[PDB]
């Protein structure tokens, strides 16, 4: 297996495309009430899947939920597509703000299966430009991303590396 | 039938002790997604129904959805007791804030229709003592309603009232 440690206190933040499996991966790793969801709190405002017109709403929503978790001191992870810097550095404010560890996990599969696992999904697909853009925005991401203060940083580069893994929490 | 009116832009509050029917209620006359609930919100903070230090953050998280909801102009129904003037208070303020025309909707239906439908409930029950507060609380709260800033105080005094409520979203 390829072990991820992460504090009990932790705010893990999913980062890749559309397409890259954050969902599933954190529905395979982490109880339904530690996952809030971009795609959720939008479902929140809107009834129409992936309502574009209320996107800064949802975010807020993500957030405002995010920091009222952190501040009961309960493990959260952010499954969105975090790929934009301006997307991560609330979430990493946040984290600091109440005392508890950013921590990132990168799906940092090439593009084309991305776009393959979009093509098949039965819930909501994007147009491949989406795709492309997304992987271009993730992959050059990755460098900085601890010293965006992120404490620890987990890339998984491949399905393989993406199936071995299994968090340690330290409590 | 008894015709009731709300605004297309309304933020309807129902009002009443738990075992009262605010859920049902609703189930029966709103959209799953304009209704926001208390249970739900506490849901995002805890897995654990009898977690008490997670009451104040689900609180500041259900008027925080239902505010943005608002500012989006969209038709909310806050499901939740709202006996205390401390909880309708910010709602108020919001409907003002926001231009939405706050309603009340008050379940005032006798202790004992409350209890019973408290025994008889396999989802999750509350403690008798819960219920004969909440009860008093409720009752407390009626003259008072339409002077803490509800535009319009729909009073639902028997079952047989709240059986026949029809709502008509005229203006
Ligand atoms: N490990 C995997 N192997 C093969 N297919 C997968 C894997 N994980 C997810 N998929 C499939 O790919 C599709 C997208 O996965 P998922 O919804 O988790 O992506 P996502 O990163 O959450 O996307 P979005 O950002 O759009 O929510 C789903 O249909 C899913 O079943
Ligand atoms: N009009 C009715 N006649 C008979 N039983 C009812 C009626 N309305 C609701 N009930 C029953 O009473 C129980 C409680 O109703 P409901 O959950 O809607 O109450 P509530 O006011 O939402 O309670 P809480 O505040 O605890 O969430 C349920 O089992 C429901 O089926
Ligand atoms: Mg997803
Ligand atoms: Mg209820
Ligand atoms: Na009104």
């Amino acid at each position: 297996s390829m072990k991820l440690t992460i504090p009990e206190l932790s705010l893990v933040v999913l980062i890749g495309s559309s397409g890259s499996g954050k969902s599933t991966f954190a529905k395979k790793h982490f109880k339904p009430t530690e996952v809030i969801s971009s795609d959720f709190c939008r479902g929140l405002m809107s009834d129409d899947e992936n309502d574009q017109t209320v996107t800064g709403a949802a975010f807020d929503v993500l957030h405002y939920i995010v920091s009222k978790r952190l501040q009961l001191g309960k493990l959260t992870v952010v499954d969105a597509t975090n790929v934009q810097e301006s997307a991560r550095k609330p979430l990493i404010e946040m984290a600091k703000d109440y005392h508890c560890f950013p921590v990132a996990v990168v799906f940092n599969l090439p593009e084309k299966v991305c776009q393959e696992r979009n093509k098949n999904r039965t819930d909501r697909q994007v147009e491949e430009y989406v795709i492309r853009k997304h992987t271009q925005q993730m992959k050059k991401s990755i460098k900085g991303l601890q010293r965006e203060g992120f404490r620890y940083v987990y890339i998984l580069n491949s399905p393989e590396e993406v199936e071995e893994v299994v968090f340690e929490r330290q409590p």
